[PDB]
């Protein structure tokens, strides 16, 4: 009856949301996993056993135990991204906004949120799927997984702690979305999974993991690729940081089980305290537990598989943002500050360097330096800002999502890619962040739209032009109902979305990231 | 008598040339060193006896021996720098042409001609001194020097051929002139010596020789620095080549003198002959016998001189051709030809970037082709031509420039860069070779002039401003009578040199360079 709905978990009673002009319905916080509380923790997921009764789903679920930033209290720029319902370990839920009426087989999108790994909530404000629900007739669910140590701790050979924990979950959610979204007036054959920074890069870990491959039908990857830098750790590196952690809560450390043991009692907040200190360097872009390259959720070295096409061959829509390096640098980069146009000194640029290549040996920060900076202008504050925005930014995001595209639309069918450059009128952070990794998603998820939150007219234009293209893509596999030109590796197109006429532009980033991709790593290895 | 000047070497009979619309009086072949034949050869020059009798000097010298260009036999484009009066061993003189009426006390103009120092001709016809001594009111002359291994053969510790005797020899003209065109109606206390390629490198040397700093007042380099890759070598390297060229003569190789013994008795074309085979390299743009960096003509190493400002302090006049590679792969790089675009594919590209930095390891190779690579089109044979062009010329003639001129400018008392961009609309070579490395020459000579050679009406006009720019710059220390900025440090601004309404620029190919000058050298030593 429109809210009560039987899957083949249970019946499940939703709840109806107002929305713009009419009003929707909302099935909020259904179980997909059993909670992996206790001595289930670190462990693998496993599905929810199926209920009686009817699953109450009108409240948001508690968001997953994870680090939060207290950075600028009150600074709703800030605190946006923090958990807003309580934090707990049983956190394993998923959201779904459906039409109303309800469809008979609509397109399904699944979305995957960031935060590095380590932090992540699917209950989020901008990222309230009914303006997306409502304004595109689309059956958007938002899945929540495992972050941190909690969900990706890597004692390689152990039941008890393998990687991706967090990303077993993610596909459980999927095959949940798989199995009862048709229930719900999901068409199960068309279900795009989309995602932003670890919520992107996951995605493109789905098209690569053989288990997860035909669980989806297509992908968005906004800002992240599963090859980024910071985004996957060997399994040696990941028993390294593992052990380490051990050690900052003063555990035995002489087996694995030992080991687990003791985590395994632990407070949460206890391992979101010392997750700082196990990371090897000292760098900005780097998180400590994150999808470990283990020959089972990754059969081979990521390289390896883009290298040799395999993975799903589908049609992806991906893109980056213009100012991606502003929020490390900002906090973590001497020099920088939310107050002030962060105008940095060569002392504070050679340390930022040092920084965002942390692997990079002198004659690397030496190459990195010569291709940064204007030699003409070599200590202007303002360049050095923005060039080491630049850094962060091609090394971190841009440049592994074109390594990344390139090798994909090999095999591919069908490569959209975008390069959003458009700083919110109302954006609450300094003008010198420029197009904030992250500041993307308020578009694609319509907040534009609402009144009361202050865009202008034309953004609330490309909030409604974004959120087309996105679930045009999402329905048909072209982003297209003028033409958005497909990424070709020949002529190699892409379009900048922003307010104004679009323009179709080519090779992004090329120079940069012939430098980062190609030159840079033959450098360091002799 | 209008034509007969009495020097302190004896008296001198010219002769009377048209020009334009008037005449002139031209001093041909006056002697200003003895004869470096016979036991002299290699030997430091000694300076002229003076004469008795009027010395006739209304024919031409003839030109030292030298390497002729037999490569477009016919073609001017490169006939038009081969010798065109008989060549002898006996050849140093010295051109002279003198406005009429003979000035009083006027400017005085010391052309130093190119030839990668193997060859060169003061007798050229682009080279003659009458529309410049003419249409500017100045005294020009043109020196010669001994060139190729007659010249520069560094054999170090010996007496019989410690190296530079080619620019000893440009330095005893420098003296004669010095002491003789105050005669002429030349003012000795402004000689500007000017020139280009190893005419403009040596230039440069004189400005950095304790020796030579006190004979000239200011000076003009025009597509060479004394930094130039190409334009010096090390004592060691000097000796190398000196006995291997020994060995390609079978001569004793026992002793120095042994050594000079047998390379004296050899006719002048056996060593011509043999030039070519000692050069350690396979490489476009490096010279057999340059100046060696020996500690009496250059007291320490060019690098430290420069660092230190160990050097003439006046104001310089200097500057760049925009396609300065384009000679060199012509005739030294598979792919190019005279008469095809050659357009090169990376077969060819891969050598030619090879043939280029010849010192260059595979490290370094890869280097210099992830700068100069499009990357988006790495196989479009115009790229691919066009950037080989742009590697042969930045690194072998514009960065050391570059690298000069900001040292310089640290401690000089002016510096006045331009860039030529112009293509004569009358060049004979392939379009492709674009603004060809020694094609301003022509304008600096004022041949634009002659209506019979077919220049355009705007080219007479830029001959004229080229002409004016440096005969008021050699005057007066400034080439203004709009403004041509003064190179700065600071914006390091210059002109580009054509027929349009100048426009002022700025940081010359600073990326470029910024990987030549700084970047590679630092790679290249670990």
């Amino acid at each position: 009856s429109e809210l009560l709905v039987n899957t083949k978990s249970g019946k499940v009673m939703g709840t109806r949301v107002p929305v713009l002009s009419s009003h929707i319905s909302a099935f909020l916080g259904i179980p997909f996993a059993e909670p992996p509380v206790g001595n289930m923790r670190f462990r693998r997921p496993e599905p929810k056993k199926p209920w009686s009764g009817v699953w109450n789903a009108s409240t948001y679920p508690n968001n997953c135990q994870q680090y939060v930033d207290e950075q600028f209290p009150g600074f709703s720029g800030s605190e946006m991204w923090n958990p807003n319902r309580e934090m707990s370990e049983d956190c394993l839920y998923l959201n779904i906004w459906v039409p109303s009426p309800r469809p008979k087989s609509t397109t399904v999108m699944v979305w995957i949120y960031g935060g590095g790994f380590y932090s992540g909530s699917s209950t989020l404000d901008v990222y309230n799927g009914k303006y997306l629900a409502y304004t595109e007739e689309v059956v958007l669910v938002s899945l929540s997984y495992r972050v941190g140590a909690f969900g990706f701790l890597a004692l390689h050979g152990s039941q008890e702690a393998p990687g991706n924990v967090g990303l077993l979950d993610q596909r459980m959610a999927l095959q949940w979305v798989h199995d009862n979204i048709q229930f719900f007036g999901g068409d199960p054959k068309t279900v795009t999974i989309f995602g932003e920074s670890a919520g992107g890069a996951s995605v493109g870990m789905h098209i690569l993991s053989p288990g997860s491959r035909d669980l989806f039908r297509r992908a968005i990857l906004q800002s992240g690729s599963p090859n980024c830098p910071w985004a996957s750790v060997s399994v040696a590196e990941g028993r390294r940081r593992a052990v380490e952690l051990g050690r900052n809560l003063n555990c035995n450390l002489n087996s694995d089980e030992e080991l687990i043991h003791c985590l395994r009692e632990k407070k949460p907040q206890e391992l979101i305290d010392v997750e700082w200190n196990v990371l090897p360097f000292d760098s900005i872009f780097r998180f400590s537990f994150v999808p470990v390259i283990d020959g089972e959720f990754f059969p081979t070295s990521l390289e390896s598989m883009l290298n040799s096409g395999n993975f799903k061959k589908t049609q992806i829509l991906l893109g980056v943002n213009k100012d991606e390096g502003s929020f490390f640098l900002l906090y973590g980069a001497p020099g920088f500050s939310k107050d002030s146009e962060s105008k940095i000194s060569r002392e504070d640029f050679m340390s930022g360097v040092k920084l965002s290549v942390p692997h990079a040996n002198d004659l690397g920060l030496d190459a990195v330096t010569l291709q940064y900076t204007d030699w003409m202008d070599d200590n202007n504050g303002i360049k050095n800002r923005d060039g080491l925005d630049d850094i962060v930014g091609d090394h971190n995001v841009i440049c592994p999502l074109m390594h990344f595209v390139n090798k994909y639309t090999k095999f591919g069918n069908g490569t959209y890619l975008y390069f959003f450059n458009h700083r919110a009128s109302n954006l609450v952070w300094p003008e010198w962040m420029g197009v904030i990794h992250g500041y993307e998603i308020e578009f694609v998820f319509g907040l534009p739209l609402v009144k009361e939150l202050n865009y202008t007219a034309e953004e609330e234009a490309l909030s409604r032009r974004i959120m087309h293209y996105w679930a045009t893509f999402a329905k048909t596999g072209n982003p297209n109902e003028s033409k958005w030109p497909l990424f070709t590796t020949k002529e190699q197109k892409f379009i900048d979305l922003n307010t104004e006429p679009m323009k179709v532009h080519q090779r992004l980033r090329v120079q940069m990231c012939v430098f980062w991709n190609q030159f840079l790593p033959k450098l360091l290895n002799a």
